[PDB]
């Protein structure tokens, strides 16, 4: 396990959410 900031932001930018960050752990998307 380990939050990639590549993948999060895909997965936000996919979501239509232009992107976003990892948090320790925690995925936000803005």
């Amino acid at each position: 396990f380990s939050c990639d900031h590549s993948a999060c932001a895909v997965r936000c930018l996919a979501q239509r959410r232009k992107g976003g960050k990892c948090k320790n752990g925690d995925c936000v998307c803005r």
